[PDB]
């Protein structure tokens, strides 16, 4: 029951998507086993990260993931937005994940990543989870912006972290997967 999408909505989806009708419907039938009231909310997201990250504490990463998967900024992720956030981060291209990836990164959606949220979302992949080079957040994040910031202001607009990912290769090699596979 509910286990079904209106005919309409499935017709939506599957043209918002890149998922035929069939997985759109799959998807539905996962997402209504695993939350029954069909809305997400922070606690029970914060509990699908856990499981993939028993060794760190994830709860600010999965916040962070939370709130763009969150479009409608309600405090619950509801099926349209679950399924079009798999969507972009799972089969878009590369151009379609690296704004997606601004989103994560913009903090205050202002339309720069400033080196402080940089360092925010980084330190929360750090606490989630090295060389010496890379073994703090701080030092991550002064090579990515040694990298990018073009114009050297201490912050990166859409373009200077469009082209400063797709220079480099470990980034672009990240964003280029389909359903987890070049
Ligand atoms: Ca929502
Ligand atoms: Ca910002
Ligand atoms: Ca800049
Ligand atoms: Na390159």
């Amino acid at each position: 029951s509910n286990s079904k999408l209106k005919p309409e909505v499935v017709e939506e989806l599957t043209r918002k998507t890149y998922f035929t009708e069939k997985e759109v419907q799959q998807w539905y039938k996962g997402f209504i086993k695993d939350c029954p009231s069909g809305q997400l909310d922070a606690a029970g997201f914060q509990k699908i990260y856990k499981q993939f990250f028993p060794f760190g504490d994830p709860t600010k990463f999965a916040t962070f993931v939370f709130n763009v998967f969150d479009e409608n900024k309600d405090g619950r992720i509801e099926f349209s937005e679950f399924i079009q956030a798999l969507s972009v981060t799972s089969r878009g291209t590369l151009d379609e994940k690296l704004r997606w990836a601004f989103k994560l990164y913009d903090l205050d959606n202002d339309g720069y990543i400033t080196r402080n949220e940089m360092l925010d979302i980084v330190d929360a992949i750090y606490q989630m989870v090295l060389p010496e080079e890379e073994n703090t957040p701080e030092k991550r994040v002064d090579r990515i912006f040694a990298m990018m910031d073009k114009n050297a202001d201490g912050k990166l607009t859409l373009q200077e972290f469009q082209e400063g990912s797709k220079a480099d290769p470990s980034i672009v090699q990240a964003l280029s997967l389909y359903d987890g596979l070049v």
